[PDB]
């Protein structure tokens, strides 16, 4: 008949397919955490710090749909904020629950630990409101279940973080269990019928008239859950389809009509030409950040641009506020095959040639490696690349179909990927134990978040941790200060990290040549995700993908400009 | 004739005795960081993450006077905020400089990396304003030197964090070098003459009448720079002097008139009675947090309480807003000996007896260890204790004279002390390379910030890192959930951390018995700060100082109260 408010939270999370909860304990959340163990199929990660926990919640949300992190008042929540902010920037639905002091402690303005010593229990909530879609600070048991449901709905449908403050005393108060028998509404509201109809009809007419239409899939294609619709759009139209760095993985790269990665002036020449020659651009989920675009270098020759967005549409100069692309895309599928019936297929650019055979002893280089990496990948992989040479290089890697890419192109917080790897691995394990999680992280970035490897070990998760050892911050050495001491790092014994954190079942490997790379990555044993692995990749100090070399120049000039 | 704005910053920091600068590089601060190397006697720490950098700037400011951390826009600054908030809470003067996008980038609202993708370049500044005494976002080269000076002054005189945003383009613009020839004013403004005179006259008359007066030194005695005055006060009056947990170290514990650590009902019975029987209490810098006071358990019998504060005075129920204790204390010293001439010295509580001799095989226990630790400490030591059993236990340790204690009793952010140890060690090195820095940190807390040991190694700093291995979060097990899985941690090979982070010159040790403790800590070579050392201390899971046992129960009740 009745259930505690705390247990209610976890029953709801279970209902929306959140089965791992991230964060760290503190006195203000201990009673809440007890309730996780009362709900079958729910687990507590036990993270090594709160920033890493937030990065992990982000990775989990990307793979699973949404996530939850629980921290403690003041010290826990503020530690998480850079993780939360990146989830806001990149449209990832993370529910941040904070255990806060009891209603009686607040009213008395007790001078408690984890406060600023000034009796203000609102300050941290106010800070988080700047990087949250919405917030709730629970004060009343009577409306608490509805507020929890609102927070969960909002997280999922907006794909932005939400803040939920839960006083320690209130988590043990009873609420009606029958509320759980009615699901949370997790669907978008329908579009205005007339605006949506106008949008669809206009697009259909533009399509019918187009001789060289192209589809360009970007970040929000993935973040706002229109990958299936976009796949169908590609199939029904047969139009050339391109992807951006931030959207990579959102469309299938083995599809015959896939044309490559468009990055404005930093694209391969054949890709730049094929996109920019279009007489109609169907742009799905654009997010035109500097690193996503070669510092805003798009040069479309057409004005016939259709922008699909989560919350609005644009066609040429016409804006349609509130018209959500999810339903526009779904409804377009009804008639688009007929609209596109007269289309004579335009050729798409060929895939970059495979690497030529070279002696085994050939030292490893970045360009070779990213072009070779496609041999190792398999359908279903999660492929995560850290800001630095890795994020820029992965753009040159060809993915199998059904590859989930994670690259934080906009927020760009180094260290993100160690935590994101943990969260992605938990989610992948829940979906299919055979799904591999593959990380490319720099030696510099690893240092910021290295302890989260501990949490991977404790749960027996089996990611591939490729660490690019180029003796420091190479991306920055190219931007400014190639020999500057601030671009150098203390040298760690990377392969000792796993046993130092208590790993028992693991493998470590070092690769420095093309022969060593191929021998390891082609090995059948290595390709089974049977245990956690670290692979230290030895690369030259100043070696970087050519797109990064060019971006670095642009970024340096942007910052130095008067 | 002219100096870049960036170089001006570092010349000013040098003038105010800030010689190590904390933080991490990013494109928005690289040109600024170049300027550190242009000023002799300035160094860049090269931290392993920004949170740890902020914790280190806090430890450095505690020992040296103030500090500076430099981060990059968005991702760097938000990572630091829990460090900054702890510095705000505990009154530590940390200057947080953020490299921000160029003026032209901001004006054009470029969709740059490390933004929320909404064109708002003010959001992180607004967030930091909640935990800063003041802020500055530089936009104008003409007033930039004055703004830098204002931020530096405010950091020092208020001992709170200050936020200073520096656009990347402006750091390379020239300012007049002659401005450096006039020092920044680092002094307090005089008190209101009439108010201060009333306060001094009243205190003096209370003194003359007191038969059992006592001095109680608390957090702000140390934080607001009245240790010297307090020492004089103790000497001129001969009144019994007691200290709080948060103020421990602020008064010399080998002074004949030192009476012990007062923590309300959690004090030794002799100490409680000695303080509470007073007919006058001279309270220097009170900060009455839960952990500092046994949950607000002070039971003063007298109404004759004089509260000295940085920014005001209180005498009985009378408040004197704006009357700063620094000048009150200085001026009191002129007449206090005369006022106290009739005082017949009251006995002070005796020191806790030394541990009884026991056989070498006796397992280590917390109560024994904290009592024994006094044998190892020497004058000039910096002694740092992490939130957890360490912070509670260090209260039971007797300090030599001139010992600097660091315990973050109010903010209580676990992990703080790894960073604080780094910062304290840099500062200690600058003051006197013979000063030892001694850290007691729990196994749980170490996990949050472990990578900062790397930065200690890279600079050849030589702290003693005592790690209390009690297999998890013992403090929390005593509050709630003694066997709860959230209070358990992944087991690390602690002694392998130093070599994993590239240490070459170091020692590691394990102690589990009284014999092993005494053999190690009495050893002559061990007592020399010749190299970095880690000591893993094996302690029982449920063993804790008695004051923590009681505090845990009070805290659990406070949170669970309806
Ligand atoms: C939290 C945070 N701090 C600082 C930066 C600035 N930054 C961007 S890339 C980078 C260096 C990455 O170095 P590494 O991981 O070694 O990559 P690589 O050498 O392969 O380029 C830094 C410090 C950042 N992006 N995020
Ligand atoms: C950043 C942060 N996260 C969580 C907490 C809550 N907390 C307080 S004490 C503690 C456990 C400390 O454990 P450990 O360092 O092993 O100390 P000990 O076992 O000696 O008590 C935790 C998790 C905190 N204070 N700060
Ligand atoms: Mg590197
Ligand atoms: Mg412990």
């Amino acid at each position: 008949s009745e259930i505690t408010l705390g247990k209610y939270l976890f029953e709801r999370l279970k209902q929306v397919n959140v089965n791992t909860v991230f964060g760290l304990p503190g006195d203000f959340n201990l009673s809440l955490l007890d309730k996780i163990y009362e709900v079958e199929g729910m687990r507590w990660a036990g993270n090594a710090n709160e920033l890493n926990a937030a990065y992990a919640a982000d990775g989990y949300a990307r793979i699973k749909g949404m996530s939850c992190i629980i921290t403690t008042f003041g010290v826990g929540e503020l530690s998480a904020l850079n993780g939360i902010a990146g989830s806001y920037a990149e449209h990832v639905g993370v529910l941040h629950v904070v255990g806060v002091p009891s209603i009686s402690a607040q009213a008395k303005q007790l001078l408690l630990h984890h406060t600023l010593g000034n009796g203000d229990f609102t300050v941290f909530h106010r800070m988080s409101a700047n990087i949250s879609e919405t917030t709730a600070m629970i004060t009343d048991i009577a409306t608490a279940p509805a507020e929890i449901d609102r927070c969960i709905r909002t997280t999922y449908v907006t794909q932005r973080p939400v803040y939920l403050g839960l006083p320690a005393n209130l988590v043990d108060l009873n609420v009606p269990a029958k509320l759980l028998q009615t699901p949370i509404d997790m669907s978008l509201k329908p579009n205005d019928a007339e605006s949506e109809k106008e949008v669809i009809d206009t697009i259909l007419v533009l399509d019918k008239d187009a001789k060289n239409p192209v589809i360009l899939a970007d970040a929000c294609c993935s973040r706002h859950d229109v990958k299936a619709e976009t796949k169908k759009l590609i199939d029904l139209t047969q139009f050339p389809a391109f992807v951006t760095p931030m959207g990579k993985g959102s469309i299938d790269e083995q599809h015959p009509r896939y044309g490559g990665v468009y990055v404005g002036t930093l694209s391969k020449p054949e890709v730049k030409e094929a996109v920019e020659s279009a007489d109609l651009i169907l742009s799905v989920g654009a997010l035109l950040s500097d690193f996503n675009t070669g510092s805003f270098s798009y040069s479309y020759k057409t004005k016939n641009i259709v922008e699909f967005h989560s919350d609005h549409m644009k066609i040429r100069n016409a804006t349609f506020p509130g018209v959500q692309m999810k339903f526009v895309l779904q409804k377009l599928l009804t008639t688009i095959a007929d609209a596109a019936k007269g289309y004579k297929p335009v050729a798409v650019p060929a895939r970059t040639p495979a690497n030529a055979a070279v002696p085994a002893s050939t030292p490893l280089k970045q360009e070779w490696m990213w072009n070779q990496l496609g041999n190792f990948l398999q359908e279903g992989d999660v492929v995560i690349a850290e800001t630095g040479t890795s994020a820029f290089g992965i753009n040159q890697t060809t993915f199998p179909n059904n590859t989930y890419g994670i690259s934080q192109v906009l927020w760009g917080s180094i260290g993100f990927t160690t935590g994101a790897t943990l969260g992605a691995a938990f989610a992948a394990e829940e979906i299919d134990p055979k799904k591999r999680v593959i990380l490319f992280i720099g030696d510099g970035s690893l240092q910021l978040t290295v302890q989260e490897i501990s949490t991977m070990i404790r749960w027996g998760l089996k990611p591939y941790l490729f660490v690019l050892n180029n003796d420091g911050y190479t991306i920055q050495k190219l931007i400014h200060g190639p020999k500057a001491q601030y671009n150098e790092i203390q040298g760690w014994d990377h392969l000792s990290l796993l046993p130092t954190f208590g790993a028992k079942d693991y493998e470590t490997h070092r690769v420095a040549t093309t022969g060593e790379w191929d021998k390891l990555t082609q090995d059948k044993s290595f390709n089974d995700n049977s245990k956690i692995r670290m692979i230290e990749v030895m690369l030259p100090v100043f070696d970087a993908p050519q797109n990064l070399v060019e971006q670095a120049k642009l970024t340096a000039a942007t910052n130095a400009k008067q």
